[PDB]
């Protein structure tokens, strides 16, 4: 599924992401825009044997198990295929774990390069919520 911006913002808000560990909702929507272009089926197969999965492009080395990646930690305790759902729950739950395991939003390269320092509120302006 390819989300709309406001539809994704509402879903993320329902799942508790606004102000999770001090990151406002627009940070999460921005990260998803630049990671996956809002596409829940996005996959990026890397040359290191890992793959980035889903709307938030969560990597298979540390976070989910795909059975093909060397050094797998599976810290979210899920198959990576759960991250390719039209429902965002598993991706949200694992993203909360990523920030709870000591990392901030810098874990997402696209957030650091394309969201940090910008008016992230623009991503939820006019919506819903």
């Amino acid at each position: 599924k390819v989300f709309g911006r406001c539809e994704l913002a509402a879903a993320m808000k329902r799942h508790g992401l606004d102000n999770y560990r001090g990151y406002s909702l627009g940070n999460w929507v921005c990260a998803a825009k630049f990671e996956s272009n809002f596409n829940t089926q996005a996959t990026n197969r890397n040359t290191d044997g890992s793959t980035d999965y889903g709307i938030l492009q969560i990597n298979s080395r540390w976070w989910c198990n795909d059975g093909r990646t060397p050094g797998s930690r599976n810290l979210c305790n899920i198959p990576c295929s759960a991250l390719l759902s039209s429902d965002i729950t598993a991706s949200v739950n694992c993203a909360k774990k990523i920030v709870s395991d000591g990392n901030g939003m810098n874990a997402w390269v696209a957030w650091r390069n394309r969201c940090k320092g910008t008016d992230v509120q623009a991503w939820i302006r006019g919506c819903r919520l």
